[PDB]
């Protein structure tokens, strides 16, 4: 009943210079912590989040067109049925394509009209690529603030080689949300890590699972007819807990960074208005191993 709800692995950075160090990363690297929330971070790296703010990416590149999802809104421990009477795996978005600049408009409407003192459908601006040194200097160049080990870049600190760009297509990946935006169940690609980080004003709450059962997870997703791979779906927590599966559930605030291990099982719903940045940052899980 409580080792079910086990806490979320959980550090708070007062200095700087406890983010460069070997230590923070075997911390985060230990294959028992599924994720680990690192606070204090991009305030004490002093990382500039204005330059992902939306009005930035929409001063930037308003007129490019990124893809959207469309999704009914619902509470995070919630997805039901057409008929609105039992919970269900399968998790439905229509895909479609709008500018930034249009997302944007939509964002911060939908933001000042929730400012009343105390079904829907919502929109979800997903895949948006910062990847581009010739559109994205300056973005770029703030994440290259961050230690070696979570760097977009790695230990390396360029952008270009002989007058080239050095990033791949969709190496830096933003998502523009509002409240209800949902990333459906997945582990991270090439079982590699990541990171992401919340740039805010609202909150993201995320679920989470020790890969150690994913395999009973992609057989819930056989038994509702949904691709565990290449499907889109949202855990239903009853059947998690019935088959004895522990799932931290943690809220991301911005400027936290979540970093995320190979293999750990993973969803996230907006619970306010804000934009994720996230990036692969390699093999690391378990490296440690090597040392013994
Ligand atoms: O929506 C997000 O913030 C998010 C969080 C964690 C992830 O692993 C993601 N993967 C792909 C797309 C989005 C996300
Ligand atoms: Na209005
Ligand atoms: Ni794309
Ligand atoms: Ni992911």
């Amino acid at each position: 009943r409580e080792k079910l709800n086990p806490p979320t692995p959980s550090i708070y950075l007062e200095s700087k210079r406890d983010a460069f160090s070997p230590v923070l990363l075997q911390f985060c690297t230990d294959p028992r912590n599924p994720i680990t929330v690192i606070r204090g971070l991009a305030g004490s790296l002093r990382l500039n989040l204005g330059l992902f703010s939306t009005k930035t990416l929409v001063e930037a590149s308003g007129e490019h067109t990124v893809e959207v999802r469309t999704q009914v809104q619902q509470p995070s421990d919630e997805n039901w049925d057409l008929t609105g009477t039992r919970q269900i795996w399968p998790c439905e978005s229509s895909r479609s394509h709008t500018t930034i600049a249009k997302y944007a408009q939509y964002q911060a409407s939908s933001f000042q009209e929730s400012l009343q003192e105390e079904h829907h459908i919502i929109k979800f601006g997903t895949n948006i690529d910062l990847s581009d040194a010739k559109r994205w200097k300056p973005q770029l160049q703030e994440l290259l603030k961050l230690p070696a080990f979570m760097r977009v870049t790695s230990t390396g600190n360029m952008l270009s080689h002989v007058g080239h760009t050095i990033l791949g297509m969709n190496t830096v990946q933003l998502y523009m949300k509002v409240p209800g935006s949902r990333t459906p169940g997945h582990q991270e690609n090439n079982n590699f890590c990541s990171v992401n980080i919340n740039i805010g004003p609202g909150d993201c709450e995320w679920f989470a699972v020790h890969e150690h059962y994913w395999e009973t997870i992609s057989a819930f997703c056989d038994r509702h007819g949904v691709d565990y791979l290449t499907g889109s779906w949202w855990p239903i927590l009853d059947d998690l807990y019935a088959s004895n599966i522990p799932v931290y559930r943690f809220v991301q605030r911005p400027g936290d960074l979540v970093w995320i291990n190979a293999g750990t099982v993973h969803w996230v719903q907006a619970t306010g208005w804000c934009n994720n940045i996230a990036w692969n940052v390699g093999p690391l899980t378990a490296y440690q191993y090597q040392l013994a």
